[PDB]
């Protein structure tokens, strides 16, 4: 079921049997995100995923990589992703392609950059802090303590959250670890997105495009407000599909919009049963 960070949606049989796909998890969640999706590939097609890992994406992928040729060799790789699980499936292909194997598709579900760039000063670091607590709020109904944000802009992105909790703590909002992990982590997730430059691609990417970005990214970060119509990718992959879903970023995964994304990926991976042979 689970070994190490990789979880069998569908295992592959002992010989032969379709291209595995390989799904990778977004921020927040588990690869069990992608069991709908699953529903709309042809029958018997295998699917791992790749569970969370530390550090920037590029060491995340890193990480990865070692264990995709484990279990697919030389190729050929189908690279999926959701949200941040994009962001890694593209990594890993990168990384794939440079170590001379065969990529054959990279599917990036809804993975859209900010429309805008992000500054890097204290004045950001403090409104980024107040959306959070605004999302917090929302999402928990509970009461966030206003932040001392001197003795936080210093520190970096760890420092950042451990205060942030020691803030949440001393007020009297007791959390449960389990949501004290889901949201430093994917706090820290965010970050390692932030700080990755997006490296050029001569592969074929497909882009499954959703009109908008839900209320709660919004919230987090206004600059999700506004999308290119390649969701930033067109400046660094050449052979980029675009395909539009509809429906909002957190719909992309749930039914009838997988459908979409599901229809077209099950084409694409027809082509790729054809040619083994
Ligand atoms: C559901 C997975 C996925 C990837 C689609 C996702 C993960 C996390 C979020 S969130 O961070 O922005 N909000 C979460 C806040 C929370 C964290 C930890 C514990 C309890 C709660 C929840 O509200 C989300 C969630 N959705 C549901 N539904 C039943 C819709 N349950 O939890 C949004 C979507
Ligand atoms: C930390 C608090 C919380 C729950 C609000 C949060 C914030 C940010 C993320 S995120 O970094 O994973 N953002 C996602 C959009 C979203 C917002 C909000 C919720 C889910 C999802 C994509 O924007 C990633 C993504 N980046 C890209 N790029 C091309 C850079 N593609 O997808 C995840 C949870």
């Amino acid at each position: 079921q689970i070994d190490g960070f990789v979880r069998t949606l569908r295992a592959r049989p002992e010989a032969g049997g379709k291209v595995p796909v390989f799904v990778f998890h977004p921020a927040g969640g588990s690869t069990v995100v992608y069991e709908p999706l699953l529903g709309r590939l042809p029958a018997d097609t295998p699917m791992y995923g790749f569970e969370r890992v530390e550090g920037s994406i590029e060491e995340r992928a890193q990480q990865y990589v070692p264990k995709l040729i484990e279990m697919q060799g030389d190729g050929p790789y189908v690279l999926v992703g959701w949200s941040l699980g994009g962001v890694l499936a593209y990594a890993c292909a990168i990384g794939l392609r440079r170590l001379g194997k065969d990529v054959r598709f990279v599917g990036l579900i809804d993975a859209v950059r900010a429309g805008e760039e992000i500054p890097q000063t204290k004045e950001e670091i403090r409104k980024r802090w107040d959306r959070y607590a605004a999302f917090a709020e929302k999402t928990f109904n509970v009461t966030i303590p206003a932040i001392p944000y001197e003795q936080l802009e210093e520190l970096d992105d760890e420092g950042q959250v451990r205060f942030v909790l020691d803030a949440v703590s001393q007020s009297g909002v007791q959390i449960p670890a389990g949501i004290i992990e889901h949201q430093r982590t994917s706090y820290l997730d965010n970050r390692a997105i932030d700080t990755a430059q997006i490296q050029p691609y001569d592969g074929h990417v497909t882009l499954y495009m959703a009109d908008r970005y839900h209320d709660d990214a919004i919230m987090f970060e206004p600059r999700y407000a506004v999308r290119q119509p390649d969701g930033g990718w067109g400046e660094y992959v050449s052979d980029l599909e675009v395909v539009p879903i509809g429906g909002e970023h957190i719909q992309a995964i749930d039914e009838p919009i997988i459908a979409k994304v599901g229809e077209h990926m099950s084409r694409a991976l027809g082509q790729i049963e054809a040619d083994r042979t």
